[PDB]
């Protein structure tokens, strides 16, 4: 397993670079892609950024968001894949893995190490923190826009400094980026204050279906595909719903089952204090973090997935309570 | 107007000190009261902490919360009032202002300077930041519990680093406190993840009454007293509701009218980008910050307050749009 130094050397050695993020991009993906792309351009390299997916609405006002292309026309010397744990997550760009030397930079412990060089460090809360250190190691000078873009992923992946991954290194990075001009309020406003009215109606559906188990310590609900369509919503609109269920008093584990598209059931799990949802996720074929993890089923009825997941969660939860 | 140095000298000169916060205490009040009380105790002083109000549920697990007394039995040499902008806000302890020398420490620009010594600095987002600097100036050594307690007010008064008052000094303070052991995740979990089910039902009432004006740029709603009672709620339960209305896409100003107790109408105002709600608040007899401000009426029908406030807000908003 390569460290940062070997990645920095490899980046220094190539001058035509395609930086690729994952489908369904989140703040850390957008942050890592644009921060590395702009950093490498400041070294004079020829760099393009690509994500095989529509950029979500909340990113449309960020500086340089138009640098991320869905259909780049580029012949790179080097592929750099950021924040994507497996080749399927980069969509049509996985075809380049067979033709172009590749670097992987990722904080996900689930990363399959599919690059020729791989720097994977789960002690970071965000891949953006790794890009920050790469850019500094390369000699990149930050301006306010680059600082804002690199702050983005650290904020989003820690829930804006609320989750258990917000450790001293996260706060140090945020401080350094704000000192360099990162507009923390701009980032919060664009990410968190662009709610659709339909999102309130969709969450009302979640609350109607909400079920508590184990003396209120487990909360789960679901959104079926017809309900997304009924409210002109996609799974972009239910971002943050599972954390709202975790925020209920006395809840330790929250699970949200989301069918989107039809027959594709994503299970999002969150815990509050002590329960390791990643162990449940892993055993079901997914993965993630001790306090935030997920599983994705293809080709299943939601009526089959829900009781199987709840069954496994109850067994594990009862074991944990017994210590 | 005294600065920090004169306050530090005055604190150093007295050894029996009552630290008082304001009624309806928030995170900054609890943070400032306990951080200063514990800091002064580490200098060996005899210190009590007092708030003439029930401590809200979300603070009950914080370390040393039991140090805040509703009914202290103490004869202080010095009264220190933190985060309270006027004597009425400290309840029954305003009687001590006539008998005991008093120090005021506050970030609110509305502070009436009712102490014998007053350090009021609106450039701080939180009074807790001023207490942090006082404690360091006095030579206090932070442990993890004191760091957690001092972090609390900086986090709550910036919306956990989301609001426009989260400047480089806020992030520096947060970093320094987390480096000293502040448990940022504990604070977020206790403050933000203790929601009552009744709070979701109460917010559904807010959404039912929600009205948009000026091409969706103004949003307002209201909670009358009977509606609070119907949902076993008080105005503690509607904390954060007005920010949820601000978070609607395209909204620039959000206003929530809250009747609690009967006939007492509190108007909470939030803006997003540019509109100065403090100017509207001030003209109506309240005050606050450019992006968060309020007004409180006693003895009025909500049917009278709502159109008068909306009228003034519309006039000011239309003027601002014309630049
Ligand atoms: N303790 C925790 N650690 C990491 N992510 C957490 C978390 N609690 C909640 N989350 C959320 O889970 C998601 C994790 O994303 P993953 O690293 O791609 C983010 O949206 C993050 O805010
Ligand atoms: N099917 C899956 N396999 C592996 N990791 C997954 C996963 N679904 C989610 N995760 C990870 O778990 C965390 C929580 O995911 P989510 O926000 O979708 O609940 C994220 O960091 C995400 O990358
Ligand atoms: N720009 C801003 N500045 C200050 N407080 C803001 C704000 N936007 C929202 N708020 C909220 O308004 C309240 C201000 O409290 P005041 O200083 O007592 C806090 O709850 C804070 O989170
Ligand atoms: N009636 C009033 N007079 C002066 N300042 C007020 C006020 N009501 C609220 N504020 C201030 O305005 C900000 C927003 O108040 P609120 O959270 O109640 O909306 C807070 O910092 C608060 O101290
Ligand atoms: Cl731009
Ligand atoms: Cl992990
Ligand atoms: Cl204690
Ligand atoms: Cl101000």
């Amino acid at each position: 397993g390569s460290g940062m130094d070997e990645i920095v050397k490899v980046l220094s050695q190539h001058d035509r670079i395609l930086v690729v993020g994952h489908i369904m991009p989140d703040g850390d993906c957008v942050s890592s892609v644009l921060s590395l792309t702009l950093g490498l351009e400041k070294l004079g390299k020829e760099v393009k950024a690509a994500v095989d997916y529509k950029i979500p609405y909340v990113f449309e006002k960020f500086p340089y968001i138009d640098k991320i292309e869905e259909n780049p026309n580029f012949d790179p010397e080097l592929l750099v894949v950021v924040n994507a744990s497996s080749p399927d997550r980069i969509g049509k760009f996985q075809d380049l893995l067979d033709k172009v030397p590749s670097v992987v930079i990722d904080h996900h412990s689930t990363n399959t190490n599919f690059g020729n060089w791989n720097w994977v460090d789960p002690s970071f809360a965000a891949t953006a923190q790794m890009i920050f250190r790469i850019n500094k190691a390369l000699g990149v000078e930050y301006d306010s826009n680059l600082a804002t873009l690199n702050y983005l992923g650290i904020a989003t992946n820690t829930g804006f400094f609320r989750h258990s991954n917000a450790d001293v290194r996260v706060f140090e990075d945020a401080y350094k980026l704000v000192k360099m001009g990162a507009d923390a309020h701009f980032v919060a406003k664009e990410i968190l204050e662009n709610k659709r009215f339909e999102q309130f109606k969709l969450f009302a559906e979640v609350l109607e279906r909400l079920q508590l188990l184990e003396n209120g310590k487990i909360a789960y609900s679901y959104i079926d595909y017809d309900t997304y369509l009924r409210h002109n919503c996609t799974d972009e609109d239910s971002a943050g719903f599972v954390g709202e269920l975790r925020s209920i008093r006395g809840v330790e584990v929250a699970v949200l089952f989301m069918e989107f598209p039809r027959g594709k059931i994503h299970v999002s799990m969150r815990s509050k204090d002590w329960f390791n949802v990643n162990e449940v996720a892993f055993e079901l074929g997914g993965g993630g973090h001790p306090r935030a993890a997920g599983v994705t089923f293809e080709g299943k009825k939601i009526e089959e997935v829900i009781p199987r997941v709840i069954n496994h969660l109850l067994k594990k939860f009862k074991e944990g309570v017994e210590s």
